[PDB]
């Protein structure tokens, strides 16, 4: 979550996401 960090289409919103760890 350090090349990307983590993406995501909210605020509070990990799980269905960008990438939780690089």
């Amino acid at each position: 979550a350090g090349t990307m960090r983590v993406t995501y289409p909210d605020g509070q919103k990990p799980g269905q996401s960008d990438v939780e760890k690089d």
